[PDB]
């Protein structure tokens, strides 16, 4: 679980959005796994707006926080799960690291702020939703 709260949006894993997200929808993509619902609080978190592949991510498996280099925002097969059957995710961006499905939702942040969230892994790697190319959660 987790979730990064900008301004009057709350963005989450697609897969883990709660009915109140789905009552305060903004914007969904099954594509990328990510879901965006609106607030009454102003969130405190800050995007970055860059082309970093290097940073640090939270990782609730092991209550740790782990640095990595990660690839740049690309299509990626993703296998079937129990929320999605097999398909390209776009935007995401893989690293050499520990991920289990209850990870989803970690934040992956680099010195301009929040990179993007846990979203995939499995075999020794862990992928990342990208959420910097989202310049409207900045307005
Ligand atoms: N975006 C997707 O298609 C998701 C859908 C449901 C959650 N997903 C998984 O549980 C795959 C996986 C395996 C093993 C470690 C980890 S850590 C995060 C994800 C994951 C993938
Ligand atoms: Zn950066």
């Amino acid at each position: 679980s987790g979730a990064i709260y900008v301004g009057n949006y709350r963005v989450v894993n697609r897969h883990l959005a709660t009915h109140n997200d789905w009552a305060n929808l903004v914007w969904e993509d099954s594509s990328r796994d990510l879901l965006v619902s609106s607030t009454t609080a102003q969130g405190c978190d800050t995007i970055a707006r860059c082309d970093c592949q290097t940073g640090v991510y939270y990782c609730s498996s092991r209550r740790k926080h782990y640095p990595v280099s990660f690839s740049k925002p690309s299509l990626i097969f993703v296998e079937a799960s129990e929320y999605y059957p097999a398909r390209y995710q776009s935007h995401l961006m893989l690293a050499v690291g520990h991920s289990e499905p209850g990870d989803c939702g970690g934040i992956l942040r680099c010195q301009h702020g929040v990179v993007g969230i846990v979203s995939t892994g499995g075999n020794g790697l862990v992928g990342f939703a990208d959420v910097r190319d989202l310049l409207w959660l900045d307005e």
